[PDB]
DNA sequence: AGCGTGGGAGGGTTA
DNA sequence: TAACCCTCCCACGC
């Protein structure tokens, strides 16, 4: 399955990638080389991508638009859920017992199971 | 309730 | 040999 496995002492976690290993490993030494250089901030990354993604919120650049509403979206999963809004999808049904409503997100309905007990 | 929107995290692909 | 792009998990707020 995943040969790759973390050699810290005690964490036993497993990847199917190097890459995936390498990126966890920074989790114990605790090196977070990329840092944001903006003003008023001083949040740090272990990852380049996190901290592109975080400068978005310097920029205020929004590169994913819906093509129902032509709303922009900082972030592609957002749009994912955003869609559902215009679809009415909602994949997640709650299987409590002679309950029948369905979530568009898996937090809503983990916060409505919650409710339930 | 429904949904915007962050950090943390793991999947993938790519010279 | 990691950068890059994706969604999910979890959280917070209105
Ligand atoms: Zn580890
Ligand atoms: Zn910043
Ligand atoms: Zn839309
Ligand atoms: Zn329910």
């Amino acid at each position: 399955m995943r040969p790759f496995m973390c050699a810290y002492p005690g964490c036993n976690k497993r990847y199917f990638k190097l890459s995936h290993l390498q990126r966890h490993s920074r989790k114990h030494t605790g090196e977070k080389p990329y840092q944001c250089d903006f003003k008023d901030c001083e949040r740090r990354f272990s990852r380049s991508d996190q901290l592109k993604r975080h400068q978005r919120r310097h920029t205020g650049v929004k590169p994913f638009q819906c093509k129902t509403c032509q709303r922009k979206f900082s972030r592609s999963d957002h749009l994912k859920t955003h869609t559902r809004t215009h679809t009415g999808e909602k994949p997640f049904s709650c299987r409590w017992p002679s309950c029948q409503k369905k979530f568009a997100r898996s937090d809503e309905l983990v916060r409505h199971h919650n409710m339930h007990q």
